[PDB]
Parts: C-alpha cells; structure tokens; sequence
C-alpha cells in the first residue's frame, strides 16, 4: 500500500515474481479442452461366439447383474445385450467420484462371477474397464502400393501397432476397426460326411495337435549323483502355418490311407470376424479408434501418440502410409492460440485507448505493465490449486481483462486528476490519490467476487463448467487488487511525468490539442446536465421503472441454451437397417453415403472414413457409422460450409428417396458431454411379466404419447426392433433313441454356425486364436441344416433332419435391462415452447396409463436438474444477497448500498439486446458474461458513490454540491475504462471458424451489456444515489 | 518342468496382451524361465499411487487368468507391489543335527 | 576378491559392493534394450545382437562391456512324436504327453495335509530313470487294446537349440544389453554412439532405452538450469533491500 | 582459476558407502549341473573363510 510507493523496486521483485511464476505455469501445466466433467464411466464387457441375444443374457449377463453389488457411490446399470454375443453393462458413478476404486470394485464382484458364466465366455476374455463414452481420436491406415487387403491391414496394425497404444497411461479402451489376422478353418460337411467325422473330431485334433506342452530334463533336479549334463526336454509345439495346420492327421481309413484336415476342410490365414470392415475414402482401410479413461488430459494423451507411432515408423511392410480422419486436437491447439491472440489484441487495442486520453508514452505502459502481471499471476494461482488450461478458463481471462483495467487505470487517471487539480508531484500525487481511494479499491475486492464465487458452487454437469470461470476469474481479480494496491501505484510514482497544476493541455498540442477540447468541454456540458437530471429527480426514476419491466420481458423471451455447438471439422452420420438385412446390403447404404460427402460436398469434404457393421447403438450386420474430415476452415468461408449446413441438408437428400432410416448429426458441444438434447426415458418389468409383454407396452405408451404432438415429439424405441430367428427344437426322445449324444449335436450346430474357438496357434512370434467354423456355403439357408451329420453310438452318420424341427418365430436381437430388471429405453425431444421439465411429466403419468407391472424411471442425459428454470435464480439470489452484505459496512448505511446496486439492471437490459437483436441464446457463456457485467456494473458506480460519500463526510458538502464532483471529478476512468473494454472485447464479437461459437456469447453479451451499463450508469447512479439519500 | 519356449508362448503372451489401458504404465519387461518361472514388471511413475498402480494390473490379470493351461492356474499366479531388492535377510541353522 | 577368482576360474563369478541405497541402481553405466518390430523370431534376433556387440567392441575408446544380460542359447532334447506312427499303434495322444510330461518334469496332483497344513502331492519319475537321451525307451504306455509301448517305437529325439532366458521388452521380443560409459565420456554419449550403431542392423531390429538410463540426471544436463534460476532470484532478492541494481551484485 | 577447477572434477551421486554387508554372484556354462555349481560357491565360501 505504500512500502513501494517509497520504495520503487520492492513492487518489481513481488511484481518480477508472479511474472515468473505464471511463466513457469504456463509451461508445466496441461492445456485442455475443458475441464474432467465425466460422471466416472465404468464399462464391463463379454462375448459369446456366435450365439443369439436371449442365450447371451441368460447366461452371462444375469450372472454378472446379481454378483454385482456393496459397491461405493453406484449410480445405476445398463445392458445391451446382442445377437452378436457381445453384452455391455455399464455402471455410471458420482460426479467427482474415486474413477479408480470406482473401477475397482467392479473387478472383485466379477471375480466372485467369473466361473458361474460358460467356459467359452471365460475362455474368450472378459474385459472390465474405466473407458470414456465416446471417441477420442481415429488413427487410419491404408494401401498405397496395393500388396495388402481389407483385412490384411488390419492384421498388420493390431498385431504390431494397437498392441502397444493400449498400454500407454490411461488409454481405456481402443476399438480396432476390424481384426487381427486368426487361423480360420473353413469346416466342409460333404467331406466330413463320406469319412465319417463331426466337427467334434476336428475340434480335439486341433487340441491334440497343435498344442504346446509340459517339458521336462534330462540332469532332473534333483539328480542321481555326479551328472555332466543339464538340458531342457522340447515336446511337442504350436503350429506356425497353414501348411502344417492342414497336416493334422484325423482318421486312417478303411484302407491304411490318411484322411487329413487338408481334405475336410479349406484352411485359411484369415480374420477372427467378419462385420466390420471400414472405407476411407472408399478404399479398404483399418483403424484405431482411441478411448479415454477418465480423469484423463486428452491434449496430453494424444500429443504422446506422436510417442509410439514416432517409433512403428521405419519397421513397416513396403506402402503402408497414417491417414488422420477424425482428429480433436487441431481444434483444442487452434482454440487456445485463438484466444491467445485475442489477449494480445486485447492488450494492443487498451495500448490505444489508454493513448489517447492520456496521450503520453511512459504514462501509457503503466495501465499496460499492468496486465502480464495480474495474467501471468493469474495462470499460477490456477496451477497450483486444482485447475488445468482450458477453453472455459481462457475466457475468463479475457473475460476477466475488465475487473484489472479499471484499479489500473483509476489510479492512473487519478494522478492525472491530482496534477490536473492542485499541483502535487507525482510522487506525493499518488499517495494524496491512493489514500484517497485505498478502502474503495479493496472494496470492488469483495463485492464482485460476491456475484463470482457462488456459481462456481454449480451442481453437476455445469459444475466444473462452472467452477472454471467464476474462479478463475476469481484470481485474476483479487491478484489484479494486490496489484493496483503494491505495483501499480508504485509505478505511478516512478514513471509518470509531471503536469502542471490546472493543465488538461486543452488546444496546446495541435496533434492532439484538438483531441482534448472534444472532451474536456463536453464533460462540462456532461455536469451542467446531470445538475439537470438532479432538479427532475422524478422524472428519470420513472424512466428506470420502465426499464425494468422492459428488462424482465426480455428476460423472458430468451431461450434456453447450456454451451453453443461449435463447427469442429469433424462430424459424424450414422447408417440403419431393417435390421437382419446384410452386411452387404449395409454397404450399399454406406457407398451412397460415402458418395454424397465425394460428390456434391467435395467443396469441403477431406475424407469420409465409413465402417460396416458397427453402430452408435451398438453391434450387427446393419449397422455404420461414416466419419467424416473437413478441409481446413478458412478454405470453407460461410454458413453454407459450416457444419449446421450441410448435416440439415445431407439428411434432406440421403431419406427424401431411401430405403432405410440414415441421417448425419453434429456430435453434441463437447466429447462425451451428450448431456443437453431432449431426454431419455426407460421402462421397467418390475413384476416378473418378461419381454413379450414389455415390446408390447412400449407399443401403447408410443401409440399414447404421439396422441399429443404439441408437448413432446418423437417418442421412439432406441436401439433395434424384434427380427425373427430360426429355431431348432431337439427331438431328444427320438435323438437318444438313435444312439446320438446331445454333446455331439449341439457342438456340431454351434461350431459349425457360430464357430468355435480352440487352441491358440503362433504366427510369425505372437499367438492368435484358431476358429473352425463350417465353410461360407454350407450355412446361408434353412434347409442347409440337413447337410450337417453327426458320428453315433455303434458308428454311422445322421442327418439333423431325421432329430430335428425348424420353426420360423420371434426374438430381440437387444434385449435391455435398467439397474437388473428388464427394461426398455426411450429416446424423444421437447417441443419447442416447452421444456425438458415438462415434456419429463407428460410422460411420467402416461406410463401409469400402462399394465401391471411395468414401470418408468430417469437414466442419463436427462436425469439432472440444469441451469436456469430451477437452481441457478436460488444461487443468483445468493450472489446479489452477498453483494449487498458487502457494501453496508463500507457506506455506514442500510439505504445508501441500494444506489450502487440499482444499476444491476442497467447492463442487463443492454446485454440482453445484444442476445436478443443478434440471433444468440442464453447459455454459460452468457450467464458468464452477464455476471461481469453485473461486476463491472457496479464498478463504475461503486466509485461515482464512494467519492460523493467522501466529498460529503471527509470534506463536508451538501447532497447535491458532491455527487456532481464525484460524477465529474471521476468520469473519464469510467469512459475510458468502458472504451477500452467494448474496444478490447471488440474481436471476439466478429471472429469466423476457430471455436467463435463461443467467442461471440462471451463477446456479444459483454459488448451490448458494457455499451448500455455506462450510457445510462453515467446518469442514473446520482438519480439513485440522491434519492437513495433524501430517505435517511 | 516346462521348456522357456513352451512358457512363454503359453503363459507370457496370454499376459502382455491382456494387459492395457492402465494409468502411468512406464514399460513392460518379461523374463521367461527354462525352469518355467516368469516375472512380468510395470514399472510405473515416480511417485505414482502404488496401491491401485499394483490394483490395474489384478484386473487385468483376471481378464487373462482362463486363457493359460490349467497347471498354470492352479499352481496359482503371484501378482504384488514388491520392492526390487533384498530388504534383510533370516538365516537358520540346526545345533544338535537333529535335521536336514 | 575377483583377481583371485578369475584369475584362476573355468565360469563366469565376480563380486561387487551393492550401489548406493537399496535398489537405487541408477546409477552404474548404462542399459539397451533390442526390439524384434517386425516379427524376425529369436533366431534373427540373437544374431543381430550379434553383430551390435562385434561392431560396437570396435570402439573400446568410447565404450566396454558391450555385453548381453541373463543368458545364451542352450542346447535342448527334442521329441517328436510321429502321431501317424504312435496312432496307428492305438496309443492315446492324451496319455503320451502326460507320461513324459509328468515323468520329466513332476506333475501337481492332490494337496495332503501334513500335521495340519495342506501341502502340494507331486509325482514325478525316479533320480536315476530321467537324466539322459536313451532314458526315454525305458517308458511304457497302456493302449487301446491293452499292452504297452515304448517311447522309442513312437518317438523321434534330436539335438537342437533353444534359450532358457526369452526376454521381451513392451510386449515384443527383446535382447537386453550392459555395458558403461568408458572413463573420458559419459553415458550421455557412451548412450548415442550405441543410438546409432543399432541402425546398421537389419531390416525389423529396433533400440531402446530402460530403467537405470532412461533419465536426464544431475550435472550436465538441467542442474545448470536451476542453478540459472537460483542465482537469478538471489538477485531479484537484493535490489529491492538495497534501492540499486548496481548494489546486489556487490 | 574457479571455473577451470570446476570442470576438471568427476561426476559423481551419492558415494558408495562400506556397509558391512555385500555380496557375490556365480554364473556358469549354463545348463552344467546344480552339482558343478556346488563346487563354485564351494571354492568361494572358502576364499571368504581361508
Ligand atoms: C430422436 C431422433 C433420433 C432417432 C432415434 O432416436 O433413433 C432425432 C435426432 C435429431 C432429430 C431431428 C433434428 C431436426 C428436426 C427438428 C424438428 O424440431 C423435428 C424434426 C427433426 C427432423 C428431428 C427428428 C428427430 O427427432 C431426430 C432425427
Ligand atoms: C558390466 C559388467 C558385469 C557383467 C555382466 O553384465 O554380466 C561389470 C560389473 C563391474 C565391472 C568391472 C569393474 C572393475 C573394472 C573397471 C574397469 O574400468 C573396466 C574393467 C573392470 C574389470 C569391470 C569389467 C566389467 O565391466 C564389470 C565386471
């Protein structure tokens, strides 16, 4: 407070030290998106070769939701179970929650599991882990010379490439876009019928030959006395080719001749499935879908990935270039240097309007040493407390440029002032104006952290969103007061120059001399006027009113938005089918698509990476998922080539003539965080009455809710509907009596349409699985079942035919189930004129519309409480609660706090013109921005108040003879405070591409906000303030 | 009994496959044994949580378990979170000869 | 100690005094690791760690001991069961393996329980029946019918090779390396020129570096970079007590 | 003089201590007998005892 006024360089070192500091904070700190936002997603899998949905959740899904339990913070469970095998339960845990033991105690309840599921899904791998939701990045990979396939790249990557980026730090999942190659023999049933053999006897040749086994040595320990030697015994090892994988000897015929597998069955070096296979850009291609675990910076995991393909690089196979389809990264490291580079235009254009008021050079670069201070400091507070670098705290620091301008610029301009006025050197100038405004300074200390702190006190979702701004602007304020207090001041003792007693320079420059009659005379005629307000005091408090009301309707009118959705140049479309329809018949869908975004779009479409048979629901034969790449930007100038175009009217070619329901949508604002559009119902069998019956009431509630298109549409199942299936029922009375084991029969149709797994061969250094599976011919159509034979009791074949029926019926290739019990899903959107909070309702109660037993509950998405319309007028309430605890104590009055707060509505009704006039939305960033206006609100009358409080006890005079010398004495820190913010705030509110979706909310509301909040604020805070006081 | 290469082809891989997606793993060495032993260290980062470091690879060593022969599984796996070196060591000994 | 041993030895045995601090070493040369990228087998790989050593011995002026650690390739009795031969004789697959398996090297069975701790039952053949190649025609299986079989009528017993000590570094296989930082330069370039001689291997054989050298240590490196900025806020304690620039550098 | 004494030193980390305890490694012609080793530390406990 004046150590340093004295003392000029025991500011630069405190001053020298958080310059340092936020530098060596800039550095050792992870840059991310935002911040960890992600309720701690767990995410347990399992597979089952082959088998149907209905023996997949009767087998290992029940198994696992009735050993899971005691278990900390559980939320609720999922699971989608697949005619696939594949089967995920999910179970979501707390906000904020331990991600870790959160992982963990789901391990021990599937140990307790493990060996109650079948031996092929313990065999087969389970696979718990702590994964993200939703994809990180996607790492392609292609062909140039042609000396590879579909499938053969796929091998290349997962046995040499993905088997390395999984173990790297907290990568939770990778998803491989294929397969690594695995020993496949294509089982033939003509061949196995003349020879008499059952895919049984394939099965234990496979286990007999190809195997590895228990050794033994010679010099044994322990040893007979005096040995020499010591060896190893090698047996028997598993097979490393084709060639000798068709050796296996079966049987020895009739005729001493061998029969081998050779002549049973086509071997093939193949792959371990057959659904997805992807096309970028149309050519066959494979990929590494990368996932997050949670509690994880992506700017760090990704800029190290990089650090292990830097490293598969110079041992590849000839022609085998990296394709980058969908990438997270070019935007998060372009919307960092993008805000950057506004906080430097931010600093060049105050620079200015600095300049110009004061017009004189080494008086400017003080409100400008200023800034790197506060900033740099800034960036070490957050550092070490909690925080990372991030978009949601980048603007806030822009944001945040306002509460350091003004203590910076007022106690310039107050030296100004006391130079202007008595003739004090600049030395004793600065202590006659900082004692003179040393309490007030540490008064806008409190008070504007008072509407700051609470939101960060958010719950949820927006929780850290939250916490983010309405802290790290927090910092920046309290570091720009210590400042304005110790550095500031400091320097206005050193270098600031002279000005003679009663100067202003007024015309004696020429340059600027016919700048400085511009305001100096027309802030005369500015007091010669709000004298003028002050006689009609009436008159202008009945304006106000008005305002008000006028204020609340617009208020009103807004709607409600969380964070805009920005263009990121990726995006994504996703591919449906009368499900049970082909692979083949998927790709057609995805060639029509592929060729849409190749054709038309090709302006700025980069590359369209498609894959078949893979779905944003979950897996099968119908399913795709096309991931688009844009070009960069700049090379894509309007709203015609920004991503809400194209997607509206993709979807308006691609269904206007098809067959199938396809449509291509932008990934909700933020990875993962697909938590704001519409809701998410589900449906539950809480009495034991089974699937068939819950189908069927989800038929009502839909045939019931679509009876009111005016508060909720598209109320629709997710996932799949019921396709048929093939059933064969085992005549076991006439089976048993044909002398045929029921362990043969079954193995015989399930290794045979399913494949099995067996042993695990070596090829090249690292074991694969070996699959037999009949041959691609023998298993396409019903009647292909009575070519299948099977080895009885005495020693003859039989057809399936001669013990078996084969009826066509029903089932659910995705039978759901929410926390246990069955349940079915639901996914539709609130009308627009009413919200989440209603069309919530009107559904809660058409669900008791239904049968006994089934029963409704939230899951998801739309299970929260949200922004406005609920909670955040409760915190809202305590901000400007606070506001006025703070400022009582300074003016030793009860009504005299009244007239500083009464400008709150003045920025409001500004900045909700800018929403409202320019097509925006009340969202965060919004809110964010109407909370400093509300700061910098009372800022500038706080001061305006303070003095004419000063003036009249500190010095003596009557009510009016004050506030007129506080209006005037102190109007230009204000002026120039609000042009040099509107004018520093000035890029955001244009900017193209590059995250402005943001950019503009967080500019638009300040601007409009900060233009009226001072054009009025200028005149109706002496109306308050006197009014305020004719009521002692 | 078992030869080195008839451990690490049956054992070893059936590990270092299974194995991912664990937070600050570091590397992966595997000495593999022609007296059949078979160590497998994830050398994690400098002050690191060394309980759930030594927990994510239980996990996943569990997701393995049913994969390597049976004589494997019930000659029983030995995951820890030990040191690196000898801490101290106990000596015995028999006075009268009474043993062996 | 090792100038009595060696001196006058037939195997390899030296003793040292363990490094500063238990399981602190960090400290002593250097360690390399050689990465199979491209799926040669062993059998390349131990020829390219070879080569490595025979042209990084070239230069004893930069770095010794460019050795390998744990263990070199043995020889091993292989058995190869001829399956048409001991089928045709109607011997099971099932028990030929366990019968040598179990014989050569012990099988766990049963746990009993000895004075009231359960401990392991292993079976396994006789000391004298199990320590050289024609021990194994001793052997007799049950077949199909009901009379036994000797190995040899089944079996085939060669002398090849093998390692006792895979090693793999990252999930691929690898061959470890130690040696240290000759007595002029340190293992900050005693490390690049074994960077670089890795590259003159062939076609799939990558390098690396683990554990004990793997870091960027003390003096050399970054101490200089904080000694930079210990020195530099001393002085930006000074000149705010003394009300000079020109003073604290006094 | 300072500086050019400064960069004739070694580079050392924490000295080695004597502790009172150390120890020895045997390695063989692997695969020789568990036996042909007894004669090796048979050779050594004796250099430490003689
Ligand atoms: C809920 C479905 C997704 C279908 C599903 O759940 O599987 C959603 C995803 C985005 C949705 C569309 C967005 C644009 C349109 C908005 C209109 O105000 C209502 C109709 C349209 C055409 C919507 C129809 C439907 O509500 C869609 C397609
Ligand atoms: C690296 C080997 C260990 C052998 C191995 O890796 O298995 C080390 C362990 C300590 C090393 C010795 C220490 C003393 C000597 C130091 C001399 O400046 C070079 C030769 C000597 C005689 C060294 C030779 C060799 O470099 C040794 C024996």
């Amino acid at each position: 407070p004046n150590f340093f006024i004295d003392r000029p360089i025991f500011a630069w070192v405190i001053a020298i030290i958080i310059m340092l500091a936020g530098g060596l904070a800039i550095l050792k700190l992870p840059v991310a998106q935002y911040p960890t936002i992600a309720p701690p997603a767990v995410t347990i899998s399992a597979s089952y070769p082959g088998a149907d949905a209905k023996t997949v959740q009767d087998t290992v899904t029940q198994v696992i939701e009735q050993n899971m339990n005691g278990i900390d913070n559980l939320m609720y469970m999922s699971s989608n179970s697949d005619s696939t095998g594949t089967v995920q339960i999910t179970l979501t845990f707390e906000s904020g929650t331990d991600a870790d033991i959160a992982q963990v105690q789901v391990q021990n309840k599937l140990q307790l599991a493990m060996p109650l599921l079948p031996q092929e899904v313990q065999q087969q791998g389970v696979s718990v882990e702590k994964s993200s939701s939703s994809f990180l990045m996607v790492v392609g990979v292609i062909n140039t010379d042609g000396t590879m396939t579909q499938e053969d790249i796929s091998d290349y990557v997962a046995a040499n490439m993905k088997d390395a980026i999984s173990r790297t730090s907290g990568v939770g999942d990778v998803q491989l876009f294929g397969s690594q190659y695995a020993m496949r023999i294509w089982m033939n049933p003509n061949e196995l019928n003349k020879f008499q053999l059952t895919p049984v006897d394939v099965i234990t040749a496979i286990k007999a030959q190809n195997a590895q086994v228990a050794a033994g040595q010679l010099g044994g320990t322990p040893p007979v006395k005096g040995q020499q030697l010591n060896a190893s015994i090698i047996a028997q090892t598993r097979l490393t080719s084709t060639e000798e994988f068709g050796k296996i000897l079966l049987k020895v015929n009739q005729d001493g001749s061998r029969v081998l597998l050779r002549d049973v069955a086509k071997i093939e070096l193949g792959g371990e499935n057959y659904d997805i296979i992807a096309e970028f850009n149309g050519q066959p291609a494979s990929g590494l879908g990368i996932k997050l675990a949670t509690g994880a910076n992506a700017l760090d995991t990704a800029a190290a990935i990089r650090a292990e393909l830097a490293k598969m690089e110079p041992f590849f196979p000839s022609g085998l270039k990296i394709v980058y389809p969908y990438d997270t990264t070019p935007f998060v490291k372009i919307s960092i240097h993008e805000v950057v580079k506004t906080l430097v235009e931010a600093i060049i254009l105050v620079f200015l309007v600095m300049y110009l008021f004061l017009q004189n050079f080494r008086a400017t670069l003080i409100p400008t040493i200023a800034v790197p201070v506060v900033l740099l400091g800034t960036f070490a507070v957050l550092a070490a407390f909690g925080f990372s670098i991030n978009t949601l705290t980048m603007f806030g620091m822009v944001l945040a440029i306002g509460l350091l301008v003004d203590d910076a610029i007022v106690v310039v301009e107050n030296v100004e002032r006391v130079m202007a006025e008595e003739g004090l050197p600049p030395k004793e100038a600065t202590r006659k104006s900082m004692g003179q405004i040393q309490g007030a300074l540490v008064g806008i200390a409190m008070v504007l952290s008072a509407v700051f702190v609470p939101m960060a006190f958010f719950g949820g979702s927006t929780g850290a969103i939250y916490r983010q701004f309405s802290i790290t602007i927090v910092s920046a304020m309290a570091l720009s007061v210590l400042v304005a207090l110790i550095l500031t001041p400091a320097l206005c003792a050193t270098m600031l120059k002279p000005i003679a007693k009663g100067d202003h320079g007024e015309g004696k420059k020429g340059f600027f001399g016919w700048f400085n009659r511009m305001f100096e005379k027309s802030t005369h005629h500015y007091t010669d006027s709000v004298g003028g307000i002050l006689r009609s005091t009436g008159r202008y408090l009945v304006l106000y009113l008005i305002i008000v009301v006028g204020m609340a309707y617009l208020f009103v009118r807004l709607p409600s938005s969380f964070l805009p959705d920005e263009d990121q140049g990726v995006f994504m479309t996703m591919v449906q089918l009368p499900a049970g329809a082909t692979q083949e018949r998927t790709q057609k869908v995805l060639n029509e698509v592929t060729h849409y975004y190749l054709t038309k779009e090709k302006n700025n479409v980069e590359s369209v990476f498609a894959v078949n048979g893979f779905g944003f629901a979950g897996r099968g034969q119908n399913t795709g998922i096309a991931f688009v790449s844009l070009k960069d930007w700049a090379d894509r100038p309007g709203e015609e080539n920004k991503v809400e175009a194209i997607t509206m009217r993709a979807t308006r070619a691609f269904s206007q003539i098809k067959d199938a329901m396809v449509f291509a949508f932008n990934l909700p604002a933020i990875v993962e965080l697909g938590t704001a559009t519409g809701f998410d119902f589900e449906l539950i069998d809480q009495a034991g009455l089974g699937h068939e019956k819950l189908t069927q009431a989800r038929n009502q509630l839909l045939a019931e809710a679509a009876k009111h298109p005016d508060m909720l549409t598209s109320v629709r199942p997710n996932g799949l509907e019921d396709t048929p299936q093939f059933k064969i029922d085992i005549d076991q009375e006439k089976a048993q009596a044909l002398g045929v084991s029921i362990n043969d029969i079954n193995t015989t149709l399930g290794a045979a349409w399913g494949g099995s797994y067996v042993n695990d061969f070596i090829d090249r250094g690292r074991v694969k699985k070996v699959y037999v599976m009949s041959e691609a011919k023998y298993r396409m159509l019903p009647d292909d079942i009575g070519d299948w034979y099977v080895r009885a009791a005495d020693g003859q074949m039989v057809p399936f035919s001669a013990f078996s029926s084969s009826r066509w019926e029903y089932g659910s290739p995705r039978l759901e189930r929410y926390n246990g019990l069955p349940s079915m899903e639901i996914l539709g959107q609130a009308a627009p004129g009413k919200s989440t909070g209603e069309a919530m309702e009107l559904m809660e109660q058409l669900a008791s519309k239904l049968p006994t037993g089934v029963g409704y509950d939230w899951t998801g998405m739309s299970y929260q409480e949200r922004l406005s319309g609920n909670q955040a007028p409760s915190l809202y309430a305590i901000s400007l609660i606070v506001v006025f605890l703070c400022l009582a104590a300074l003016y030793e009055s009860w009504s005299i706090p009244f007239s500083v707060m009464l400008v709150v509505p003045l920025g409001v009704i500004g900045a909700l013109l800018a929403a409202t006039f320019r097509g925006l939305t009340n969202d965060v960033y919004f809110q964010v921005g109407l909370l400093t206006t509300i700061g910098l609100s009372a800022k500038n009358a706080i001061l305006i108040v303070e003095f004419a409080k000063d003036l009249m006890d500190k010095e003596g005079k009557g009510l009016i003879e004050a506030t007129l010398d506080a209006v005037r004495m102190r109007l230009r820190p204000i002026l120039m405070t609000s042009l040099a913010f509107i004018l520093g705030v000035m890029p955001l509110v244009i900017s193209t591409g590059a995250g402005s979706g943001a950019q503009n909310a967080v500019g638009t509301g300040v601007m409009g906000g900060m233009v009226t909040a001072t054009v009025l604020a200028i005149f109706f805070v002496p109306v308050f303030f006197v009014v305020v006081r004719r009521r002692f």
